Order: structure tokens, then C-alpha cells, then sequence
């Protein structure tokens, strides 16, 4: 009716992200000391213009919500600049990952690791992973004798660099723009509970409006290609509504693996479980269908060098 999408004898409507499906980016720091006690604590050097390119972004989507996702142990001025941001630019809301509560997708280590432990168990031994056995039981041990109520959301708080925003940030698009609301954000313009978020990489630059958006079962992700090869990839992701299936498919894998990544797992490992993007099925056509295209969102620059 709207268009439809094929990708392994399986046909995906083409749902719409209406024009006030509200934009993400994500600005975790480790070190906010490394920035002025009242300076907005987000990198924006012309090595890496983080603050420039989010503000371009709301400067060229008028009407959309732009959410900014912060998190670390910003000054008392700090935190002032970034309410100050708010004010300057009405459509851009700064929400704290710490006003956020996510117990609701938390899960505790220790069932995971009791549940593998039981399930490996049950096949036979020509087919078990007794590697992985005997590191889960290990992994076990040491929950249960140094934080027995370890979950993924506390073990995850813990970890440093990318593991810990990629979580989060499955997290927060599993709320959508259910977020904005939680966090408090008055005035969000055509924002509707249930509704979607489009998380972009802060090194990407919007060029032009993106209109409305019509995506597979209504997702999308980015796709880089380096050389030869492509790749799933969480640069980019698009969601028509909270709670996206595919979206809680990475979030069930989390639960059941292990060991699982919020990237290699929550993303790629959620996305092809949920298409059927089997190991025998082509990676490079799934990669074409469930790709994030749009003309006016350009790839950093700063990267490049001769070859």
C-alpha cells in the first residue's frame, strides 16, 4: 500500500518515520575535566566538530526534537552550558542517562549464566562448547563471590569506551520517544508516546531535511563500507516505534547469551535473527535491504588523508 520490501521470501512494509520522528546522538565523556569548567562538555575541535554538527542538525530540522544523550561527572558549569544549549535552540533536549531508569530491560548475571549452564548441559558431549562451560560456571563463581546481584545494566556501568554507550544506546531506542517524555521535555513537537527516535553518529552531517523516512518493518541501520567489505554497523539507527521488535529481539539475545555485545548482539545479532538473515543466507543483499540511505547525511570528512 505504502511500499514493500522483500528479504528472504519474506515481504516487510515500507513504514513511514514522519518529519517529527525525533533525532539521537549520544555524547558519553569519560574526562569532562578536559573542557572548561562552563563550556558545553562536548568535543567540537575541527578534528572532531561533535557540538557544531548537532546544532547543524537542529538548525536544519526546525519542527523535529533533537535529543542529546549525556552522561559523566560533568562541573556544576558545565552542566549550566548544557542548559543553556537547550535554551538557545528550542528543539534540542539534553536528557542525562542517569534520569533514565532502565531496570525494566535489566536482567541479572546470575540467571543468565544458571540458564546457559542448564542449557549446555543438556547437549550431548560430541556437540557441547566446553570451553565456554566451563567459563560460564567461572563466570558464575565470580558474581556470586564478589556482587552476587550483578545484572547486565551494572556490570555494563562498569565497563569503559564503546561497550557502555553502544548498550545504553540500544536502551534508550528501545524507549523512544517514550525517552523525551520520561526525561521531562516539555514542548516536543508532534512527539507521540509509542513513537520512534533516529540515533546518528555525531561525527555525521546533516545537510538537508530528512522528511519522512519509509524503512522496512519501519528499521534501518547504517551500513559502512570499508575496502571491499560491508557491515552491519550502529552509527545509524532508525526506528518507527518504541519497544521495535527487532530492537527487543538484540535485547532477548543479551539475555540469553552469555556473553553477549550490545553491538554484535544487541544490533547485528538482533537485526539478523530478526530478518532471517541466516549464515547461509547473502549478507551483502540484507546489508542493501536494511540499509539507512538518505542524501543529505554525509560521512566524516576529517578522516581522510591521501589513499
Amino acid at each position: 500500500s505504502s511500499g514493500s520490501a522483500n528479504f528472504a521470501g519474506v515481504e516487510y512494509p515500507l513504514l513511514p518515520l514522519d518529519q517529527h520522528t525525533p533525532l539521537l546522538f549520544q555524547w558519553f565523556e569519560r574526562n569532562p575535566s578536559r573542557f572548561g569548567e562552563n563550556q558545553i562538555p562536548i568535543i567540537n575541535t575541527q578534528q572532531n566538530p561533535y557540538l557544531n554538527n548537532i546544532i547543524n542538525a537542529a538548525i536544519i530540522e526546525k519542527e523535529r526534537t533533537i535529543g542529546v544523550l549525556v552522561d559523566g561527572n560533568f562541573s556544576a558549569g558545565q552542566k549550566k552550558a548544557l542548559a543553556k544549549l537547550e535554551k538557545q535552540y528550542e528543539n534540542i533536549k539534553v536528557i542525562y542517562n542517569s534520569d533514565l531508569d532502565y531496570s525494566m530491560y535489566d536482567k541479572k548475571l546470575s540467571d543468565i549464566y544458571l540458564e546457559n549452564i542448564a542449557k549446555i548441559e543438556a547437549q550431548p558431549a560430541n556437540v557441547r562448547d566446553e570451553y565456554l562451560l566451563g567459563e560460564i560456571k567461572k563466570s558464575l563463581n565470580e558474581v556470586l563471590k564478589n556482587n552476587p546481584e550483578e545484572s547486565l545494566v551494572s556490570s555494563h556501568d562498569k565497563r569503559l569506551g564503546h561497550v557502555r554507550f553502544d548498550f545504553y544506546r540500544n536502551l534508550f531506542l528501545l524507549k523512544g520517544s517514550n525517552a523525551f517524555l520520561e526525561a521531562g521535555k516539555h514542548g516536543c513537537h508532534h512527539l507521540q508516546p509509542g513513537g520512534g527516535c533516529i540515533y546518528l553518529d555525531a561525527d555525521m552531517l546533516l545537510t538537508g531535511k530528512l522528511g519522512t523516512l519509509y524503512l522496512p518493518d519501519g528499521i534501518a541501520v547504517h551500513v559502512s563500507r570499508k575496502g571491499n567489505s560491508m557491515s552491519l554497523e550502529n552509527g545509524i539507527i532508525a526506528v518507527n516505534r518504541s519497544e521495535h521488535p527487532a530492537l527487543k529481539k538484540g535485547l532477548e539475545i543479551m539475555h540469553s547469551k552469555p556473553y553477549g555485545d550490545p553491538y554484535i548482539d544487541g544490533v547485528c545479532g538482533g537485526l539478523r535473527h530478526y530478518f532471517n538473515c541466516s549464515i547461509r543466507h547473502n549478507y551483502e543483499e540484507f546489508c542493501n535491504f536494511i540499509e539507512f540511505k538518505h542524501e543529505h547525511i554525509f560521512m566524516d570528512t576529517s578522516s581522510l588523508t591521501i589513499s
